[PDB]
């Protein structure tokens, strides 16, 4: 055996195998990149932010950009469990939205009790978004 060939082969795998590219962002939680992000007509949106319900702080919704994006349903918790969503604190927050017409927009979020009224949130969030 001496031919070593040209070129290299697969073997470390560095690359992603394991994801499929589909949705321009369907999520959104940095709170930098609030440009007027472009979006389309049948794309998702589930929104992915740390929260403890331990506490009682949790993020009241205000802006959900319903005027032009429609959203699927109360229901965002899994009964069963697959890949067991548990990061070390128990229940998360998760907000699937989805695209149905186009419009300028804007989505606004902030940290505080949801059962309280224009009280004093700790932390905030409100980003700009736009369809066509």
């Amino acid at each position: 055996m001496g031919s070593s060939h040209h070129h290299h082969h697969h073997s470390s795998g560095l690359v992603p195998r394991g994801s499929h590219m589909q949705k321009p962002v369907v999520t959104l939680d940095d709170a930098d990149d609030c440009s007027p992000l472009k979006l389309t007509q049948g794309q998702e949106l589930v929104l992915t932010l740390p929260s403890n319900p331990t506490t009682g702080f949790r993020w009241e919704l205000r802006n959900p950009a319903a005027s032009v994006l429609k959203r699927l349903g109360p229901e965002v918790y899994s009964n069963s469990e697959e890949d067991s969503g548990l990061v070390g604190s128990g229940g998360e927050s998760t907000w699937r939205f989805r695209v149905a017409a186009s419009g300028d927009d804007r989505l606004e979020l902030v940290y505080r009790r949801p059962w309280e009224k224009d009280a004093e949130p700790a932390e905030s969030f409100s980003c700009a978004i736009q369809v066509r």
